[PDB]
RNA sequence: GAGUUUGACUGGGGCGGUACACCUGUCAAACCGUAACGCAGGUGUCCUAAGGCGAGCUCAGGGAGGACAGAAACCUCCCG
């Protein structure tokens, strides 16, 4: 039945820097010419004396796009690793990631006044349905045989942009 | 030189301690109450919100994941 389509419920884009300050203002930047929307920093949870970051701190910014622009952002990241991921990269949960080690390959041309940053792609997968753990009224789970596994996830991988996964 | 004062509790007194005004657990023997210089601790503060109300949200931790990134940075999902 189509109410099984496995899908793309959010692409999770993940620029963390080390430190604040210019440094991750730039950074925010980059996901906005990228996804098109203004990005959300995160603050530091605690703090790090050899990280050197410190509790209550911007040190992240973090995107996340839902319709097909979220297919569109995955495609140019999914041309940039030659369409292929690790087997490993997919999680037991049903979804998957890869890093970007330079947003210059993904269209955005490089500029002298930002640096060059490193992204972090991770993709949230779903079947139409899997909106009922997340709703106020009458919240309930999604049952054993509707939610996503690891081989789901492979499989939908091999056959939407027929890619290879490696061993 | 004159007058007066130089606390109390206290296994004598002094020294020490404050059991001297208060709070929690226990002692305490299933109502309450109940002693010892019994036991283990706290108090002379702090807060324009850490008061009041409404709204949304869910924590600690763990598993699996994801460029740098590692036993601990951030993103995601699941259990909780
Ligand atoms: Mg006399
Ligand atoms: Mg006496
Ligand atoms: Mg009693």
């Amino acid at each position: 039945n189509p109410m099984r389509e496995l899908r793309i419920r959010k692409l999770c884009l993940n620029i963390c820097v080390g430190e604040s300050g210019d440094r991750l203002t730039r950074a925010a930047k980059v996901l906005e010419q990228l996804t098109g929307q203004t990005p959300v920093f995160s603050k530091a949870r605690y703090t790090v004396r050899s990280f050197g970051i410190r509790r209550n701190e911007k040190i992240a910014v973090h995107c996340t796009v839902r319709g097909a622009k979220a297919e569109e952002i995955l495609e140019k990241g999914l041309k940039v690793r030659e369409y292929e991921l690790r087997k490993n990269n997919f999680s037991d949960t049903g979804n998957f990631g890869f890093g970007i080690q330079e947003h210059i390959d993904l269209g955005i041309k490089y500029d002298p006044s930002i640096g060059i940053y490193g992204l972090d792609f991770y993709v949230v997968l779903g079947r139409p349905g899997f909106s009922i753990a997340d709703k106020k009224r009458k919240r309930g789970v999604i049952g054993s045989k509707h939610r996503i596994g690891k081989e789901e996830a492979m499989r939908w991988f091999q056959q939407k942009y027929d890619g290879i996964i490696l061993p």
